[PDB]
């Protein structure tokens, strides 16, 4: 199991524009296109991203290309953030995957707001941090995914995903 397979389990793969859990226009492997309510705004962002007239639909390959970019951007994002970097450096390889998952889903900024949870992870207070992370809109909105990520942080193993 690695961050790519982990994320592919959590986000799915869709070759046609679709609306995410929040109602936003997405395609491929959880690639947010726009928060705009316009499907036209969405197809435009899509064509810009792919470099061709897509007409709302992409190939597997194009989806994977977007995915490669996004994982890379999430990692670099962590490494550039002064709140995230240190947490990341303090974690083992499994937990790192967990932070990348979070950041991929909810942007740098978002995650950076889990101040208290970040501190607990940093201090290796696994159980406490699992409990704190659950007190969030994130957890309430997408409980099955949040639970999987949470488990990953609590145990430092890929158990939650071995299942899936």
């Amino acid at each position: 199991m690695n961050i790519f397979e982990m994320l592919r389990i959590d986000e799915g793969l869709r070759l046609k524009i679709y609306k995410d859990t929040e109602g936003y226009y997405t395609i491929g492997i959880g690639h947010l296109l726009t928060k705009s309510p316009s499907l036209n705004a969405a197809k435009s962002e899509l064509d810009k991203a792919i470099g061709r007239n897509t007409n709302g639909v992409i190939t597997k390959d194009e989806a994977e290309k977007l995915f490669n970019q996004d994982v890379d951007a999430a990692v670099r994002g962590i490494l550039r953030n002064a709140k995230l970097k240190p947490v990341y450096d303090s974690l083992d390889a499994v937990r790192r995957a967990a932070l990348i998952n979070k950041v991929f889903q909810m942007g740098e900024t978002g995650v950076a707001g889990f101040t208290n949870s970040l501190r607990m992870l940093q201090q290796k207070r696994w159980d406490e941090a699992a409990v704190n992370l659950a007190k969030s809109r994130w957890y309430n909105q997408t409980p099955n995914r949040a639970k999987r990520v949470i488990t990953t942080f609590r145990t430092g193993t890929w158990d939650a995903y071995k299942n899936l």
